[PDB]
């Protein structure tokens, strides 16, 4: 009959709206998840921190400085993106618990039930809206850290090259230095340089000319490289992080808009068993992302 026809039309509305509010909710966590977690290589800028200061005192004095301005900024990227990961992950321990209620909630429905479940659902879009809102600030800290190191990188790049230069003060008092050690090495036949560099007696003692400058630059030019190797990751992850954020307010107006419809929708309708399926299944699996996000950010139970 035309009832039934109506009410078939309503019921599958309804299922298409609660499948999007779902995945649309899903689709921004991944944006953490997948993309922020595992495009950006966090792991490679706190090894990165951790070495800044090896061979610290070797440097020029403005060199250093420079180093060690770096070093601070891009503790402080990593620092706000791990606070926007903690406010994520509060967002992630309540929606789990909301998900998995809204599941147990098709058993023996009724009218209760189903209210139940559309309050639930709304709750979960509501507290993404405001998690992932408190989130974005913090993104945009750790994206200006990373500018800001970008720029410092930059001035010490320049500052090297000055430093490196045959013609410096710096790079003349390295050769001395390797000079006058010589003479002290020439029983043990090896000289300890700079920057971790050793060489022999006869290259430090000058016994072929032409051949300790070439080993010294050499040695210098590894150490210029391994900034330029810095400064290329710092601005890929830059254009990354804004990449994200600008992503994330595009999802959060959409997760706001769907909840809109969600609140004008009737959720006691007659589910048959695929759609039943299709929306236990939508609930699920945001429940698993929430999961490993959780574990891959230290909880140590498993829901």
């Amino acid at each position: 009959g035309i009832l039934d026809s109506m009410a078939e039309i309503v019921a599958d509305k309804t299922v298409e709206v609660v499948k999007n509010a779902i995945e649309t909710a899903d689709g921004a966590l991944d944006l953490y998840n997948k993309y922020l977690d595992q495009v950006i290589p966090w792991q490679t800028f706190d090894e990165t921190i951790k070495e800044l200061s090896r061979f610290k005192q070797e440097y020029s004095q403005a060199a250093s400085v420079l180093v060690g301005d770096i070093k601070t900024l891009l503790m402080d990227s990593q620092d706000k993106y791990f606070e926007a990961t903690q406010t994520v992950y509060e967002w992630c321990g309540v929606a789990t618990q909301l998900l998995a209620a809204y599941i147990l909630l098709f058993d023996e429905y009724n009218e209760k039930k189903a209210s139940a479940q559309k309050d639930i659902l709304i709750k979960v879009l509501d507290d993404g809206i405001t998690k992932l809102n408190e989130a974005q600030k913090s993104l945009l800290v750790s994206s200006q850290s990373f500018n800001n190191a970008s720029g410092k990188l930059l001035a010490l790049d320049s500052q090297l090259t000055n430093d490196f230069s045959e013609k410096s003060s710096y790079f003349q008092s390295q050769v001395d230095k390797i000079r006058k050690e010589a003479y002290a090495g020439a029983a043990a036949g090896v000289v300890v340089g700079p920057f971790g560099l050793i060489i022999s007696y006869s290259i430090a003692a000058g016994v072929v000319e032409g051949k300790l400058i070439p080993e010294l630059k050499n040695k210098l030019k590894s150490v210029q490289n391994f900034f330029t190797t810095l400064s290329n990751t710092v601005k890929q992850a830059n254009k990354d992080i804004d990449a994200a954020k600008l992503k994330l307010t595009t999802e959060i107006a959409a997760i706001g808009e769907i909840k809109t419809e969600t609140e004008t929708t009737r959720f006691y309708v007659d589910y048959d068993d695929l759609m039943l399926s299709l929306l236990k299944e939508a609930a699920k699996k945001m429940i698993n992302t929430c999961n490993e996000y959780q574990k891959r950010h230290g909880k140590k139970t498993l829901f």
